[PDB]
DNA sequence: CCGGCTCGTATAATCTTATGTGAGCGGATAAC
DNA sequence: GTTATCCGCTCACAATGCCACACGCCTAACGAGCCGG
RNA sequence: CUUUAACAUUAAGCCCUGAAGAAGGGCAAAAAUAAACCAGCGUGUGGC
């Protein structure tokens, strides 16, 4: 119907299927096929469905429109139309009840989790072989006790008449409604209010929660069994007309029939009182073939004849890639559709394409009816269907007025990002392929291999002007993944324009003077001079540095002949020096993009068609060709190859002398290939970039070459240093595929011939690379497939949240180059707060602007380092974005419309470009100040600082502050310098040991040795040929018993022998000794303040991406501090060794445990602040979000998914990231109970609390406490509100039995939803809908 | 002169190169 | 002893899109049919 | 015994609307439900 409001789902009842039915089948047999009319109460009717054929009984009594309603006797059939027979329902009442199978079988047991009985239990109840009991009464036996026969016969001796045991689906039946529901709860309630054990606690939760939902439902206990099934209408699952005889049977009717013989035969059975196990043996056989109806997988049997196959049962019509939400309710066949192959057409404008002439004439059949019909040229349709099909020459008259300002929409199969599907206008081509222009094939990523291509229609009247405004191609040209223009013209214009502006220092009228470009133009069509030779010509230009208008400018520059007719095609803006260099790609991309930045849009669209003009015609007139003779082999390769043999043969003989081991000579071998190789291929580049000698008029000079591939590689067309290095240098090392990397490597290149074996060794990196495509793909398509379902019901949907909080930015430095500086990242992002100047209490940013580009240099200016900026992931709207918390768009110029759906934009920007993926010293660089973050250090008696603090990090600065460097300088390691020492660069400033963690003192004098006892604790090991004799202190488990519960200690003494405390505290600090533990200076040594006491020892590509987003749980995470306090260690092996952390005025109830084998950092009197790192490895982004706050687990993800990505040179912008990180946290749960309803352990959206903290705190009462917490993107797709939008993704089944048992209610808001149903989209256009309907419904 | 043959048709049965997850449940396992 | 945990076994559920093309989708024995021997 | 005998027909309701004994209904009770005539899905291959 029309006009509803959300859909609300519960369970059936029997007497709602018998409001639904219209009658009850009874015989199994399809129709009779003697004569095609149906049998009466078959599968197929006519009395119980609708008529046969339209407004006829089946008797063939009623044939007129003018008796409807008025039914036949004959058949009993109401005359009506046939699409009755798509609607009507039918039921069948069996003989004994039946347990459905999914709530037996969805694992959460829905039966099982109710009656708190485990399913195996069940399941030998269902199937015929025990018993239950039901109320018992004065008997020993229990309610929910199960027997078998033996039990049940030796009961029946003992409580003949008392207990009540049943079995099979009527037993199950009997025990649901015989319990109660509110005794359960307020018993259980009860229960776990004296309950403190958390297992049992989380299961009566489980249960306490199912029933209070089972409550708050309408619904009953009975209802999980079966007594009347229903039945499709019978047109909805046709059957199969075949040719000559039989007609072909569907599967649902299979399985009907199945189920219907087995029901006639029980209702038969029943009817001639028939033994017990005939009947006990029938129901199981009932009961297992409604199992094989529902649901086949379970019960992996109904195979029909000639094909082995698994019957489709109607669970399978929904799940898959066939059912009915993936298959037909998302992806709908179109009318006005069309196919074909491309072809380039390079004189076409870049708003209109290539339309062939019949095809077009296909597609717009109806406008060309309605043009016929009006201009008087014919009055039927049949008339003007003879017109059109005899295609007379008025016909194409009138089609072209129907084109004209019609646009078009294109499409290319594999859509990946959202500029797959273009609009463009029709230029009408007597041919059979569509033209298309060549700008736009890079962003189509088409080929011309043999590509296809499709062809939509725009047809009603907001849908041509929606084409014509949000989509035609002259408005896209900057890319939404991030804010580079995506009309770079490609490889052919790269040519033509980069022949074009060069120079040469001799040529035809070199010297000479021009007055305009014109009169160079002319000078070149005349071969008078030629088209590169440098002269002197008069210029005008115009700059707008006047505010709002133009200057014009004349003089006399030194440029080339190509330059100057280059120039006539520059627009009015741009200053001369853009055109006056040799014009590779990124140079006139950059041209592009600067002419985009000053002008405008349409001098960008008008210039680059001229740009792709003149950059075709004078790749034509070049004629640049390539030849064998335009490979130049080096002279040198051959000595040097012959040099490389005696080296290898001269490692070949030390290793056969004995004096070097295998891998040292495997190191050396592939170390001096390496260097050869890298040696010939300079030459190689070094003979061709430059060989060229042309005479001067003079005697000789060098100039950059006119070769052919070196003009192919140097203008960056294709190719790179790397292809045209294999074709005329040697070529690399193949590796095997084994992972190894080979001894020899080819010596050959490509224009030389490779003999039989260096070929059959690289067909391995061939089939390997081809390999790595084909899977590659599939990964990608998915992983793309669950970021654009998590992401895709959030709209930004109002202007200003108005917070103030936010992230602050640094640009990023790894410790090599600056990877990242603050001008790319934070360009165009709304300021936080108020970042100050550098000149302290002057405001050089506003709190509330937004940092575009003139704006982020003159904030560049001042060296700032950090700027606090407002994120998505803070963002105060409930249910949406706000517009200021996201800044300015990409792919257009201004701060964001309300309403652009940037989730599904951002997860196509992250998971486009995933086919391109894969599957002891600190040494300071340049001079600056040197900051030393969380130092606290000493200086020993020898000079050498060592650092009592851990988290030490270096920073190499300027003059100004910002960060020119940064490293991370270990705990008490060697260093060669201080804090804030003025040094300079080249200096290693640092050094420690990898197999000695410090154990340094904190005073001076001695070291005594409390409980170290030779033979009981520790050691005594002398090295064999050195001399010195050491002690080595193991910790409690490495040693045996007889120093178990004895803890071994460096007791920190003065020379005296007593402890000095420690400067500034009162506490003395002796130092207990763990594993590996070598002593060296041992009691009665001097030590000295700070010494080293004891010596102790110690992805990539998308399955990275992958598991960051799932945010699963990575091996051997890092422990860190709950929260800080004194670290104190306790008992040994209780499974783990404990650990109590007590702070300085809270008590410390949580005791930690940490498997010994593995390490561990701190020491007993050291105290740590909270999350802070105690054994190292990976990290799960669990407890960064519940130690380090929520900022943090965003940026960690920010900075290690961008590290993945500029791995490989992919450039995409941030705040796609943020917000795919915001859809991942949005979960809860509670810590108290509060004062509203919610209870303790319930999880919960974040947005409904946050409301319901502010309407209490509205009044006087106190709110709850939330801990937010974080799941991965599949878990946070199937945990929704929407019970549609988890139901169209993936395991359809569990989640429409948990919300059928819920009885939920979907309000149908966002996207995916409203797709599903067929109205507005609430996201583009159609959000100023929405909410002009929401406006509506509250008044 | 009913079904022996011959046909219309309704309906039952002895794999064996996969991976990675999560999620749950039965059996051991270390304490007052 | 008995109780609250830890760990190994078993099992459901996912794995891009589109195109063309092409050939496939029962029968030994239970209720009727013909009429010969 | 004086010139052919025979007048029959007892059974189906009550109430409302309606110009009526013109007609339209409900309730106490029940056997029995030709024609003149507008006009698919499951395997394989290949491509991107
Ligand atoms: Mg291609
Ligand atoms: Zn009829
Ligand atoms: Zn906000």
């Amino acid at each position: 119907t029309e006009e509803f409001d959300a859909i609300k789902i519960a369970l059936a009842s029997p007497d709602m299927i018998r409001s639904w039915s219209f009658g009850e089948v009874k015989k199994p047999e399809t129709i009779n096929y003697r004569t095609f009319k149906p049998e009466r109460d078959g599968l197929f009717c006519a009395r119980i469905f609708g008529p046969v054929k339209d407004y006829e009984c089946l008797c063939g009594k009623y044939k007129r429109l003018k008796h409807r309603g008025v039914i036949c006797e004959k058949c009993g059939v109401e005359v009506t139309q046939t699409k009755v027979r798509r609607e009507r329902m039918g039921h069948i009442e069996l003989a004994s009840p039946t347990a459905h199978i999914w709530f037996l079988k969805s694992l959460p047991s829905r039966i099982g989790l109710l009656l708190d009985m485990p399913l195996r239990d069940i399941e030998r109840v269902l199937y015929f072989e025990s018993y239950v009991v039901i109320e018992g009464g004065m008997t020993n036996l229990e309610r929910q006790q199960i027997l078998t026969e033996e039990q049940y016969l030796d009961a029946l001796e003992e409580f003949g008449d008392e207990f009540d045991a049943k079995m099979g689906a009527e037993a199950i039946q009997a025990l649901l409604k015989s319990m109660d529901l509110e005794q359960e709860c307020e018993q259980l309630r009860e229960e776990l209010n004296e309950t403190n054990s958390e297992t049992k606690r989380k299961k009566l939760t489980k249960r306490i929660k199912l029933l209070e939902a089972f409550v708050q439902s309408g619904n009953k206990p009975e209802w999980m069994i079966l007594t009347v099934l229903p039945v499709l209408p019978p047109d909805l699952r046709p059957l199969v007309p075949l040719d000559g005889g039989r007609f072909a049977t569907s599967d649902l009717n299979d399985l009907y029939r199945r189920v219907i013989n087995r029901n006639n035969r029980l209702k038969r059975l029943l009817d001639l009182a028939a033994p017990d196990i005939i009947v006990r043996n029938e129901k199981r056989m009932l009961q297992e073939a409604v199992d094989a109806l529902l649901d086949n997988g379970r019960r992996g049997r109904a195979i029909t004849g000639s094909n082995k196959r698994p019957l489709k049962s109607l669970a399978d019509m929904i799940k898959g890639k066939q059912g009915r939400f993936r298959q037909n309710l998302l992806g709908k066949r179109v009318d006005y559709s069309g196919r074909s192959v491309i072809t380039v057409g390079p004189y076409l404008r870049l708003h209109q394409c290539g339309l062939p002439k019949k095809m077009a004439l296909e597609l717009f059949k109806p406008f060309i009816y309605g043009k016929l019909e009006l201009r008087g040229l014919a009055t039927t349709i049949k008339a003007a269907k003879k017109m059109v099909e005899r295609e007379e020459a008025v016909v194409w008259d009138i089609l072209d007025e129907v084109i004209r300002e019609h646009p078009v929409l294109l499409n290319r199969a594999p859509t990946l990002h959202r500029l797959g599907i273009q609009a463009f206008e029709p230029v009408l081509i007597e041919g059979k392929a569509i033209q298309l222009h060549p700008l736009v094939c890079a962003a189509y990523n088409a080929d011309f291999d043999g590509d296809q291509m499709a062809v939509h229609v725009p047809l009603t009247l907001e849908a041509q002007l929606e084409a014509r405004a949000l989509m035609m191609s002259t408005n896209n040209i900057l890319s939404p993944a991030n804010g580079e223009p995506i009309i770079v013209p490609s490889q052919d214009v790269v040519l033509g324009l980069y022949y074009m502006t060069r120079d040469c220092v001799n040529a035809k009228g070199e010297g000479m003077v021009l007055t305009g470009p014109k009169e160079a133009e002319r000078l070149y069509r005349s071969g008078l001079a030629s088209l590169h030779a440098r002269v002197k010509v008069r210029i005008t230009e115009y700059e707008k540095d006047a505010n709002g208008e133009l200057v014009a400018k004349t003089s006399l520059k030194d440029t080339t002949v190509g330059r100057a007719i280059l120039w006539m095609i520059v627009p009015k803006g741009l200053p001369y020096s853009i055109v006056n260099q040799a014009l590779g790609k990124k140079a006139i991309s950059k041209m592009l993009n600067t002419c985009y930045r000053i002008l405008g849009l349409k001098p960008t669209v008008i210039f680059a068609d001229q740009i792709m003009y003149t950059g075709f015609a004078y790749a034509a007139r070049s004629g640049a060709s390539v030849g064998i003779d335009d490979m130049v082999i080096p002279e040198k390769k051959h000595e040097i190859i012959s040099e490389a043999e005696a080296e290898v043969a001269e490692i070949q003989e030390q290793f056969q002398s004995g004096l070097v081991t295998a891998g040292e000579r495997y190191n050396k071998v592939i170390d001096i290939w390496a260097a050869a190789n890298d040696r010939v291929s300079k030459a190689m580049m070094d003979n061709l970039q430059t060989e060229t000698v042309i005479n001067r008029d003079g005697q000789e000079e060098k100039q950059v070459s006119f070769n052919s591939i070196y003009m192919m590689a140097d203008s960056g067309a294709r190719g790179s240093a790397a292809q045209i290095r294999q074709l005329a240098g040697m070529r690399g090392l193949m590796a095997k595929p084994d992972g190894s990397i080979i001894e020899t490597p080819i010596t050959a290149n490509f224009r030389e011939g490779l003999n039989v074996l260096q070929y059959f060794i690289s067909t391995h990196g061939a089939r390997k690379g081809l390999a790595d495509t084909a899977l590659k793909t599939a990964n990608s398509g998915y992983l793309t497939r669950r970021l654009v379902d998590v992401a895709q019901d959030l709209v930004v949907t109002e202007d200003d949240c108005g917070t103030h909080e936010g992230i602050m930015m640094t640009p990023v430095i790894e410790g090599g180059d600056v990877k990242e500086p603050l001008r790319d990242r934070v360009l165009g992002r709304v300021t936080a707060e108020d970042v100050l100047k550098p000149g302290t209490a002057d405001i050089l940013v506003p709190r509330n602007t937004l940092l575009h580009e003139q704006w982020c240099d003159l904030l560049e200016e001042n060296s700032v380092d950090a700027v606090k900026v407002r994120s998505v992931v803070s963002c105060d709207t409930d249910f949406g974005v706000c517009a200021h918390c996201y800044g300015r768009d990409l792919a257009r110029g201004h701060i964001i419309n309300k309403g652009e759906a940037i989730g599904v934009i951002a997860a196509q920007s992250i998971g486009e470009p995933g086919t391109q993926l894969t599957m002891s010293s600190i040494q300071v660089k340049n001079k600056g100040s040197i900051k030393l973050s969380n130092v606290k250090s000493v200086v020993n008696s020898s000079g050498k600082l060592v650092i009592t603090s851990r988290n030490t990090e270096l920073k190499l600065i300027d003059e100004f502050g910002r960060t020119k460097e940064s490293y991370k300088v270990p705990y008490g390691a060697v260093l060669a310098k201080g804090d804030g020492e003025q040094v300079a660069g080249g200096e290693t400033v640092a050094n420690w040991d990898p197999h000695t963690m410090p154990v340094i003192t904190e005073v001076s004098g001695f070291v005594r040795f409390t409980d170290m006892i030779d033979g009981q604790t520790i050691t005594r090991q002398t090295d064999e040929l050195t001399g010195l004799s050491s002690l080595v202190v193991l910790d409690s488990a490495e040693r045996t018993a007889g120093g178990k519960d004895l803890r071994p200690a460096l007791k920190i003494v003065d020379a005296q022998g007593n402890d000095v405390l420690i400067p500034g505290t009162d506490m003395p600090a002796q130092y207990f000794l763990p594993g590996k533990a070598i002593v060296q200076l041992e009691d009665g040594v001097q030590i000295s303040s700070g010494d080293t006491l004891a010596r102790i020892p110690q992805t990539g590509g998308l399955p990275r991406v992958a598991d960051l987003f799932e945010a699963r749980r990575p091996k051997e995470p890092a422990i860190l501090a709950e929260i800080s306090g004194i670290v104190s260690f306790g008992k040994e092996t209780k499974g783990k060794r404990r650990l109590v952390i007590t702070p300085v005025d809270g008590s410390d109830p949580y005791e930690e445990m940490i498997p010994k084998w593995r390490q561990l950092n701190v020491f007993e009197g050291e105290r740590v602040e909270r999350g802070d790192v105690i054994s190292d490895g990976p990290e799960a982004p669990h407890d960064i979000l519940r130690l380090r706050g929520v900022h943090a687990v965003t940026r960690y993800i920010v900075n290690e998914v961008q590290d993945v990505y500029r791995l490989q040179g992919v450039k995409i912008n941030d705040k796609h990231i943020e917000v795919i990180v915001r859809q991942m946290l949005r979960k809860a749960t509670i810590v108290n109970a509060g004062s509203s309803d919610f209870l303790e352990g319930e999880q919960v959206e974040y947005s409904r609390v946050k409301i319901a903290n502010r309407e209490l705190e509205a009044n006087g009462k106190v709110g709850a406490t939330y801990s937010r917490d974080l799941l991965g993107i599949t878990k946070a797709s199937l945990a929704t509100e929407s019970f549609i939008s988890a139901a169209s993704f993936q395991e359809t089944t569990r989640v429409l039995t948990e919300a059928a048992v819920a009885g939920k209610r979907d309000e149908l808001r966002g996207l995916k939803e409203n797709v599903i149903v067929g109205r507005l989209i609430p996201a583009g256009t159609g959000y100023a809908y929405h909410q002009d309907r929401m406006r509506r419904r509250a008044a």
